[PDB]
DNA sequence: AATAAAAGGAAGTGGG
DNA sequence: TCCCACTTCCTTTTA
């Protein structure tokens, strides 16, 4: 199955949920979720995965934080903002 | 208080 | 066996 970081990168490239997520600085790989519309994006992630429970933004961000150690996605010190690694952006 | 973002330990689930 | 890549649950902290 698709990995969470790839699902988010794919959405940013397609623009299909432009009111839920957007690039802040695409050259740096920084992106930001919508305060009011992030839950719809989280719901889509859970459905794509076929998870038993409804996915929430809180649970999706819990998964996002696990990428901090390996580097694929890191939290930025700005509201609802994260950053992909150069490796993820290049791949 | 009400609301929200951010955090992570711990245990459960999937598919190797 | 036992790690993958999350998911689920619960609690805490800060603004």
């Amino acid at each position: 199955k698709i990995r969470l970081y790839q699902f988010l990168l794919d959405l940013l490239r397609s623009g299909d949920m432009k009111d839920s997520i957007w690039w802040v600085d695409k050259d740096k790989g920084t992106f930001q979720f919508s305060s009011k519309h992030k839950e719809a994006l989280a719901h889509r992630w859970g459905i794509q995965k076929g998870n038993r429970k409804k996915m929430t933004y809180q649970k999706m961000a819990r998964a996002l934080r696990n990428y901090g150690k390996t580097g694929e996605v890191k939290k930025v010190k700005k509201k609802l903002t994260y950053q992909f690694s150069g490796e993820v952006l290049g791949r």
